[PDB]
């Protein structure tokens, strides 16, 4: 490999080649028009051809890392657009790369993308796909500077599929729009999810990350051995941390690398690996990391003659800590793929504290007798919870179950933005219903990975506009107490009812107009704002106020003359409901 360029343009091809390179002058020149990055591409593109056709041709043995840079820097508004950006230009290679990455604005000042109608959409991916699918590319881009490009690509080709396919049908609009909606819940999930694993890391550091990765690559791999996951978990804590920084070559590298690694050692790893190890180099890795857990060895002993039941515990764990925990992990979340990573944290912690006292003390092996014990009730209480909750759900579908969510945390936490709690509350209820459709053993693995994105969203937006201290201790809380903190918060008794507001509880015709999707919102909202008028109202007396509304509405959407059912009938309802309350 004498070109760097021709290699990477022969492993990817045009195609994909073309993609990347648009996507990535996009992260960095977020500011540029389409036009711009487009005569760009090409000229990347014309010249890679040029080296793939002589490794010797001029420039064509530069790193990438410099021909981006310099073509960075030929870029003449470049000074007057990003200003200090422009600055680089004066650094060495070295460090001229590490100055852009710091001058990568993360989150941008441009408008949010408005989804066009689908007949818009449909012809003018008739008359030029391309460009089409490029300019939204490029606009996707510029707006996630940090989202892994590759994983952008993915994204990119299913949307294309969705409008092949939708495009030619009877009824559009009743295909396109339902695939256009989960791609788009799919990309915002994904994307919450890396800026959450960099948060993590940059915030408790590599011990914690590299912890949380042996639990679920052995819940993952149960069949590799010890040596082989810890050898993959170190290996998984550097490309994250490089990934993190933002720098993509690296980035990608390092994860080509663990693919190719993972996959020469299949067998030593895990079954359920083919397939994966199949695909075109841009699919191995996100093949991988999304593969389906490995059947776990039938022929597999009891942990406690290891962890409890033998002597030299003390003396194995002295020797070494962080690897014999790191064993105990191994050990328990390979027979446990049906617990949430955080939960199987827990244990350890547990196991930890109980190693560092008993292994200090008089008889250490009679000390640490019982631990397994103790182990107990941290596996029920989440337990509990799923079968509590998903049980509920069964019931009240998600709409009346999302309400009873509503009345839950609208009197947890009172001064909350009703906005706020309706979002939330809303989001919950979702994932009642993904993961509720799921057989006992994967409820656990699903919540943990929807909850952990919807609190974190959560405490963001409490960081900047704080309301109250335990929410802010919950989310200051380590991430393995995060969530049994929110689920430990208890009806505030000292809230103060707000202000009646006759406004408030006023509905007109307008609600009979609007889609399920508004009418509920709407309705929703008064909920909460019920709730904080009179929190200490019964589930008993919210449930007689909230029929009578039913009626209400419906009896009045179904009227003659609309607009006065809902000024009369409604007088008559709030002050029913106030005496009631
Ligand atoms: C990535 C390829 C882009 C394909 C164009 C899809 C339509 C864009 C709509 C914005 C997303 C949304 O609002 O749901
Ligand atoms: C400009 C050229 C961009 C290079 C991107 C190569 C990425 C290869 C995919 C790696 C992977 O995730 O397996
Ligand atoms: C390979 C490293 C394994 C280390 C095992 C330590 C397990 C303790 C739980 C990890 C969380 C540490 C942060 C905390 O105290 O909450
Ligand atoms: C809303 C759906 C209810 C799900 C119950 C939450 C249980 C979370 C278990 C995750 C953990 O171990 O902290
Ligand atoms: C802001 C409203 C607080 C929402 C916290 C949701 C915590 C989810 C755990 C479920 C539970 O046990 O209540
Ligand atoms: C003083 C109280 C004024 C009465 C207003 C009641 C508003 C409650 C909204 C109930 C909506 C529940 C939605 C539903 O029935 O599906
Ligand atoms: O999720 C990943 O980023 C990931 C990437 C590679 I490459 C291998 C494994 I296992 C992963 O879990």
């Amino acid at each position: 490999h004498k070109s760097e360029v021709a290699h990477r343009f022969k492993d990817l091809g045009e195609e994909n080649f073309k993609a990347l390179v648009l996507i990535a002058f996009a992260q960095y020149l977020q500011q540029c028009p389409f036009e711009d990055h487009v005569k760009l591409v090409n000229e990347v593109t014309e010249f890679a051809k040029t080296c793939v056709a002589d490794e010797s041709a001029e420039n064509c043995d530069k790193s990438l890392h410099t021909l981006f840079g310099d073509k960075l820097c030929t870029v003449a508004t470049l000074r007057e657009t990003y200003g200090e950006m422009a600055d680089c230009c004066a650094k060495q290679e070295p460090e001229r790369n590490e100055c852009f990455l710091q001058h990568k604005d993360d989150n941008p000042n441009l408008p949010r993308l408005v989804r066009p109608e689908v007949d818009v959409m449909c012809t003018a991916f008739h008359d030029n796909e391309e460009t089409f699918l490029k300019k939204y590319l490029y606009e996707i881009a510029r707006r996630h500077p940090y989202f892994y490009a590759p994983e952008l690509l993915f994204f990119a080709k299913r949307y294309k599929a969705a409008f092949t396919e939708c495009c030619q049908a009877a009824d559009k609009a009743a295909c396109l729009l339902p695939k256009l909606d989960e791609l788009r819940d799919e990309g915002k999930a994904s994307s919450a999810k890396q800026r959450l694993k960099c948060a993590s890391l940059q915030k408790f550091g590599e011990r914690a990350f590299k912890a949380w990765a042996v639990a679920r690559l052995s819940q993952r791999f149960p069949k590799a051995e010890f040596a082989e996951v810890s050898k993959l978990v170190t290996d998984l804590t550097k490309v994250h941390t490089e990934c993190c920084h933002g720098d993509l070559l690296e980035c990608a590298d390092d994860r080509a690398d663990l693919a190719k690694y993972i996959c020469e050692n299949q067998d030593s790893i895990s079954s359920k690996l083919k397939e994966c190890c199949e695909k075109p180099l841009l699919e191995k890795s996100h093949c991988i990391a999304e593969v389906e857990n490995d059947e776990m060895p039938a022929d597999l002993p009891s942990l406690a003659a290891d962890f409890v039941e033998s002597k030299d515990v003390c003396k194995n764990y002295a020797e070494a800590k962080d690897v014999f925990l790191g064993m105990f992990l191994y050990e328990y979340a390979r027979r446990h793929p049906d617990y949430s990573v955080v939960l199987l944290l827990r244990l350890a912690k547990t196991y930890e504290t109980t190693l560092e006292k008993c292994c200090a003390a008089a008889d250490p092996h009679e000390c640490y007798a019982k631990v397994f014990d103790e182990f107990k009730p941290l596996v029920e209480e989440p337990q509990n919870l799923i079968k509590q909750n998903c049980e509920l759900f069964e019931q009240l579908g998600e709409y009346k179950f999302q309400n009873a969510l509503l009345v839950r945390y609208t009197k947890k936490v009172p001064q909350v933005s009703t906005p706020t709690l309706v979002e939330v509350s809303r989001n919950l209820g979702k994932v009642g219903s993904k993961c509720c459709k799921h057989p006992e053993a994967k409820r656990m693995p699903c919540a943990e990975d929807y909850l952990s994105v919807v609190l974190n969203q959560l405490c963001v937006l409490h960081e900047k506009t704080p309301v109250s201290d335990r929410v802010t201790k919950c989310c200051t809380e380590s991430l393995v107490n995060r969530r049994p903190c929110f689920s430990a918060l208890e009806v505030d008794e000292t809230y103060v009812p707000k202000e009646f507001n006759a406004e408030t509880f006023t509905f007109h015709a307008d609600i009979c107009t609007l889609s399920e999707k508004e009418r509920q919102i709407k309705k929703q909202t008064a909920l909460v704002e019920l709730v904080k008028h009179k929190p200490k109202a019964t589930k008993e007396q919210l449930k007689a106020v909230m029929d009578d509304f039913a009626a209400f509405v419906e009896k009045c959407c179904k009227a003659d003359d609309k607009e006065t059912c809902f000024a009369e009938e409604g007088k008559k309802l709030v002050a029913a409901s106030q005496a009631a309350l």
